[PDB]
DNA sequence: CGATCACGTAC
DNA sequence: CGTACGTGATCGC
């Protein structure tokens, strides 16, 4: 049982508590707080938010760093409280992050899933209480209050066994000194938001909508008929039945119309290039023009992404609503989308700094490959150097195509090399791709040793680890199905690389946030895109940031090879190039 | 109205 | 061949 409290009392403000500040809306930016639960040595309390969040003593308790709180997904509460002008401090245990570190593959997304890991089931899943999708609703106060108190009581009960296992895993510091501080930095980034030049976005959509109608009309002529070009089904009928184009790849229901397939068909018919062009144009229009405009706040013209810190199997962040980690950059036409991301104050600028080849640098370090490490110590172009080695030529004799093929091998090596997936990438045979890989491993025998050893370790221990002791369990490493076992071996190879690079940029972010405060700079972190950080800052801070940000990022850890950071700034994200 | 499947964008 | 997220179509409810 529990107290359904009319008033905040002093015994609710003990210096250690499990705290529930319930935000049911999936997107928590400026969202309602539907209820509060406090469990401490003195009892269990449910508070209505309109009462508690107006009580100065409760608010002061929330903001007191010395009053320690155990929570689940504290960034959600912190951000929702930021939008009410209320500061949340003292969060010393985040059960979501603790569960994520212990085993990211559980998909732990609510208190009940984490509690099940320790045989605790006296709490319902959020989806049972709130329902799903259309039927999603906040239940009446008695049902609501019991749920929130059960969650807090679960958090209260679960802190000790989770911290105990984290210690056994040598992951206690990972939680307390990396993920939990990073959660506060992400809350600040999300709350700040990124300012969007919506008028520029709208005028892009207007010229895109002109060009879409042009290509669209040309497509119907060359097809001799109108059809929904966006349907892979109808399009496959125009292409592979009406126009008789060769079927180079079947899907499961019909024929593949992926861009890769369409590349090969363009010589046979003028329609294919137009469908390609229609597809690129339509991708920008629907996902990056219309998509972005839908999530801009009309008052501030900012987008406030949500960084999912407890989701990827490797330790990377993900970004939602909008995803700001996949804004186009490769093709110029899509890169112009970044012109719409602008500083949020006048006479400020966008500063962007990115690690140069952090994954291959991490690989050099963990493999202790003499050749690969020397290449980075010489700051060589790694793709050209790999081509020189694989194809046994001097630098002068590396052709553009050789470099392109060596680059693809370098990507495969990072992702988990296999004869078949490189062959696919390079449009070559499997025996040919196997010869490339064999020649890579002859040139980098330390990388070969590392790939063999880490697979054997994943089989022996049941998991692989990263630099800062993140882990990923790989039960499929022992499967007797070749496809399933191979994916697990590739994950054994890739996760220490991708995950270690994630560890490093997360530590950089923490170190950078500390340095910016020490230096009293107004510069603020806005975004992280896996190996780059995006800031905005007064124009008068650029020269100091040119020195400060790359140094903090490069010194975040010490590897057997240097870390190298490139950096640029400009009046928009596009210009920060 | 979910939910699957293709597809495409980033790193 | 790694890791994500969003959009559109399409099916069956």
């Amino acid at each position: 049982a529990f107290t359904l409290a009319d008033r905040v009392t002093e015994e609710m403000l003990a210096d250690k508590a499990a705290l529930v500040v319930e935000v049911v809306e999936e997107n928590y930016h400026d969202a309602p707080i539907v209820g509060i639960a406090v469990v401490n040595e003195h009892g269990r309390f449910f508070l209505r938010p309109e009462t508690a969040l107006a009580d100065p003593q409760f608010v002061a308790w929330l903001g007191d760093e010395t009053k320690k709180k155990s929570m689940f997904d504290s960034k959600r509460a912190a951000v929702a409280l930021k939008w009410k002008g209320i500061e949340l401090c003292g969060v010393s245990f985040d059960l979501l992050l603790a569960a994520y570190l212990l085993d990211p593959a559980q998909g732990v997304d609510d208190v009940a899933a984490a509690a099940k890991m320790k045989q605790y089931e006296a709490v319902r899943p959020d989806e049972a209480v709130y329902g799903k999708g259309a039927k999603r609703a906040v239940p009446d106060e008695p049902v609501l209050a019991e749920h929130l108190v059960r969650k807090a009581a679960a958090i209260w009960a679960l802190e000790r066994p989770f911290l105990d296992e984290l210690r056994r895993n040598e992951q206690d510091r990972l939680l307390v000194e990396l993920e939990q501080p990073l959660s506060s930095i992400l809350a600040e980034m999300e709350f700040a938001g990124v300012k969007v030049d919506t008028k520029r976005l709208e005028q892009m959509g207007e010229e895109l909508a002109e060009q879409l109608r042009t290509v669209e009309q040309r497509i119907y002529e060359l097809a001799g008929q109108e059809f929904n070009i966006n349907s892979p089904k109808q399009l496959g009928v125009i292409l592979f039945e009406k126009l008789q184009l060769p079927v180079l790849k079947k899907t499961k229901t019909g024929y593949s119309t992926s861009a890769d397939v369409l590349e090969k068909l363009a010589p046979y018919h003028e329609i294919v290039e137009n469908i390609l062009h229609y597809r690129q144009l339509g991708k920008l229009q629907s996902t990056y023009i219309e998509g972005l405009l839908k999530v801009v706040r009309p008052d501030t013209k900012k987008v406030h992404t949500i960084f999912n810190q407890a989701l990827t199997q490797t330790g990377r962040l993900s970004s939602t609503e909008p995803n700001l980690q996949n804004i186009p950059i490769r093709l110029e036409e899509g890169r112009k989308i970044r012109q719409a991301f602008v500083p949020s104050e006048s006479d400020w600028l966008i500063f962007a700094a990115d690690y140069s080849q952090i994954e291959l640098r991490v690989l050099a370090h963990i493999a202790e490959d003499d050749n690969l490490m020397e290449a980075f110590r010489r700051d060589l172009d790694i793709h050209t150097k790999t081509a020189m080695d694989i194809f046994q030529v001097s630098e002068d004799e590396v052709t553009p195509n050789m470099r392109r093929q060596a680059k693809a091998v370098n990507f495969g090596i990072v992702y988990g090399i296999s004869d078949y997936g490189l062959a696919q990438n390079l449009n070559i045979s499997r025996k040919e791709a196997a010869e490339f890989i064999e020649r890579y491993f002859e040139s980098f025998p330390g990388v070969k040793r590392y790939m063999e050893n880490i697979v054997q370790e994943a089989k022996q221990k049941g998991y692989v680890t990263t630099l800062l002791h993140r882990r990923r369990y790989l039960p499929d490493i022992t499967s007797r199905n070749f496809n399933v076992r191979s994916f697990a071996e590739r994950m054994a190879m890739n996760t220490p690389i991708q995950g270690s690079a994630a560890d490093i940029i997360k530590k950089a972010m923490i170190d950078l946030n500390a340095r910016l405060k020490e230096e009293r700079l107004q510069a603020r972190l806005l975004l992280q895109v896996h190996d780059e950080l995006i800031l905005e800052a007064p124009k008068e801070e650029m020269e100091r940031l040119c020195r400060l940000v790359p140094e903090v990022m490069e010194q975040a850890v010490t590897l057997r090879v240097p870390l190298k950071v490139d950096y640029h700034y400009g009046s928009t994200w596009y210009d920060a190039k």
